């Protein structure tokens, strides 16, 4: 139920250290190893 979107081309922003990014894969790529998490189970 989205409504009043206003996304585009925007500087990037990582939800767990707070980098900042020029490219989307670049965000994306990085999430993959910026985890901070030990291992979890189930
Ligand atoms: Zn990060």
């Amino acid at each position: 139920g989205s409504s009043g979107s206003s996304g585009g081309e925007t500087p990037y922003l990582c939800g767990q250290c707070g980098k900042s990014f020029t490219q989307r894969g670049s965000l994306a790529v990085h999430q993959r190893s910026c985890s901070q998490s030990g291992p979890s189970s189930g």
